[PDB]
RNA sequence: AAAA
């Protein structure tokens, strides 16, 4: 269930041209046909604006004719039968306009000095919110129920093109555009660029930034596959020396680092900090050279066809420099606490703030394993447990409650004979939220300042 | 540090108009100058695609001398100054165009048939990947170091406009477009449009979808503020009846639901399930009328300039219907297990899988509190603990491994002097991923099935 | 609305 979405434009200027995507040249005056036969979708839909044509009965019927009224020039038959197929639906538009009125079922023609040619009407000055048009297009898209979404662009106002792109973006649409200026001419060869990646590359960079910001490892889009298929043909010494470094950027380490944080592996997450500090330092001076090459693109037409390269994918990976600090593994964990607080991952933040003072004390008592067999641990954990339990009574409750979550001796639900579990305690969203985000840091520093003189 | 950016086009055709931005007016011909005089940015970076210059001297300065040669045609004197210090950064382009040759600095003009014009030898044809142009624009944006990013898409090819939008999207730019489309004429009036709304509305819907997909409330963009401020001055009662329902959609419940799932409060998360069943069922209808309203936008011209209502923000909230199941609170939790497995939130999945069979057995006993005082719990927890520790030795280990976390008696790290920590057990990143995602479900059913026998 |  493939379906082609076609943004409309002024047909009274369209010159004949031949298109080229994966070879298979087809020629006409508009993309809609060239792309129809190329992809062979189940149903093509025409997205026409209000500021384009206007008549007493079917403005919708005027477009179906106006496109054949232009297909008639050069006796172009492969259009009359293609118009029985495409469904024409009207969309709103913004701005001053030169429209084209219809007397009835055919476009009207005004013989004013030049000769019998189409007429103009400018009183359309519609003040609309872009979100309104977006909503109107979103509805027409949603009310189609397609498996695959393919949207021909190239035509339409720069505003509606921008709007339609964002609507399509939601329906995981494949975007195509035939870039051609004025006076293209007969038998001209025009590529039909696929912008899908450019879109699902901008999204990736926002997901990569969110992945860092909220310490997640499922928001990060692993571009190691794109980087794996690199090393393109015509390569100059200086570009290949930089690119071969970039090609081998250990991105899977940054993923593992975020994983060991989301799943709470500070021991390994904090240890990796120094390695990543070297990864990003190299990724900075690599991207700086790439930024230079792309800032002088006129000399790097080998990167000409690079669909497997994205500066935004790399620059967004640079954000991890924030999640990195310097110092001993203990000092690095102290920072990791604050990262668990800024990202609202409470469960890990409390657990870390609970066990860090054990480790702090172990360091000042000569150090010792986190095993119950170790006496320097055993006693040292009792110092932090007992100090916490008589002072920060809340730190202990909040930690344990979040650790076992639902169905625990901490929450005491009744379960019921019927099976309708009924909770025992409440502890609202903004109970935990206030504690972690406002006191958990202040309280921690007060604990460590106590264990300092230990 | 505000700075404007604009996809530059064919200035040779550009006609004078009177631009309108929420009160302030401006009388300029080309788009950029109107916004420059308005927002008064610190910088104005530009330069066209390579598809309109090929002069022997500076390809850049040529645009500087032709833009002003169009300013001289009309009655003007103040577009050579304050516009002289504009940053001209050249960009690549795709397809077939007609690129104005240009002499040493100013353009090269010739006459064929007509009295005088600028000779169109203009043979532009370049095969480029859209990602290349995106990279080239990205580098220009990054190498500007602006505080605020402002971007024009009033002009340019539909391809470069799409590209520039995605590049701007990352610098969280404010997007503006002056929709004209044709023959504005002398003293033309054009009320500009801000598309910034549409962009950070498409992003919001993708964030809302992943918020659901990965059970994380942090990704959800709370539109209750937009809905709070939804007070159109004049709207029809039918329109009124639907929107006044939508206005009061309590979205904060869906947020709280996701917060409980993310923090492990399955008790309260599972109970809210049918309240939410009712919430989405209500938004499944009106959404239906909103999508019928917007599919026949010509009727409800009242939301003509309503930049507050959004359909994608609501439709993406309907995704939560997946997270919802019907049945007793026990079998709702059984589903919640699979939701903790599908989203790779392991820690909660195992804790739920370990503690669910305690509740299952309690129901078989007629129900009991999950308090250590309760004998029906005490013994019944020992049945599940002993059965687990005797067969699913792995379930118990992994569960404490995700519960206590790195710094723990479960990981046994060393920590010596100078704050250095060395792990005791290597993290089994894939041993967790494979166990939870392949065995935990099968294992759970084998325990519950055994419990069902007694 | 094939660089308004």
């Amino acid at each position: 269930m493939k379906c082609l979405f076609y943004i409309a434009g002024d047909v009274s200027n369209y010159s004949i041209v031949n298109y080229e995507l994966n070879g298979q040249t087809q020629n006409t005056f508009f993309a809609a046909h060239a792309l129809y036969n190329l992809f062979k979708p189940d149903k093509v839909i025409a997205l026409i604006p209000d500021s384009l044509v206007k008549d007493n009965v079917s403005d919708e019927e005027c477009y179906k004719n106006l496109v054949i009224n232009r297909a008639k020039e050069l006796n172009f038959a492969g259009m009359e039968e293609f118009m029985n197929k495409v469904e024409i639906r009207k969309i709103p538009n913004v701005g001053i306009a030169s429209a084209i009125q219809c007397e009835n079922g055919a476009p009207k023609k005004e013989k004013n000095k030049e000769g019998r040619e189409v007429l103009k009407r400018l009183p359309y000055n519609e003040k609309r919110s872009p979100i309104f048009i977006f909503n109107a297009i979103y509805a027409i898209f949603k009310d189609e129920a397609c498996d695959e979404y393919l949207v021909d662009l190239t035509h339409g106002t720069n505003v509606l093109v921008s709007i339609g792109m964002n609507v399509g973006a939601l329906f995981n649409a494949k975007f195509y555009s035939a870039p051609v200026m004025g006076m293209p001419g007969k038998d001209s060869i025009v590529n039909i660029v696929e912008l899908t990646d450019v879109v699902q590359a901008t999204n990736d960079s926002l997901m990569i930034r969110s992945s860092i910001e909220n310490l997640d490892e499922r928001y990060f889009k692993d571009y190691s596959a794109k980087l794996s298929r690199l090393n393109p043909t015509i390569f100059e010494e200086e570009e290949k020396k930089v690119l071969t470094r970039v090609k081998g950027t250990d991105v899977n380490v940054v993923i593992n680092f975020l994983w060991n944080i989301r799943n709470g592996f500070t021991v390994n997450a904090v240890k990796s900090m120094n390695e990543l500090k070297n990864i990003i330092n190299q990724l900075e001076e690599d991207l700086e050279k790439l930024k230079s090459f792309y800032k002088n693109w006129e000399e790097h037409k080998n990167f000409q066809g690079e669909t497997l390269l994205v500066l935004s994918d790399l620059d967004s990976t640079l954000k991890v420099k924030d999640l990195l600090i310097e110092g001993n593994d203990l000092e690095k964990l102290n920072y990791l606490l604050d990262l668990y607080i800024k990202a609202s991952i409470y469960d890990k933040a409390l657990s870390l703030a609970r066990e860090l003072p054990v480790a702090i004390c172990l360091n000042k008592v000569g150090g010792g394993m986190f095993d119950d067999k170790n006496e320097k641990y055993k006693h040292c954990n009792e110092i932090v447990t007992s100090y916490l339990r008589l002072r920060y009574s809340g730190l202990m409750e909040f930690r344990n409650t979040l650790m076992h979550g639902g169905l625990s001796t901490d929450m005491k639900p009744n379960v019921d004979k019927d099976g309708n579990i009924t909770p025992g305690k409440i502890v609202t969203k903004n109970k935990i939220e206030d504690f972690v985000k406002r006191e958990l840091r202040n309280y921690f520093d007060k604990i460590v300042n106590f264990l300092s003189s230990a």
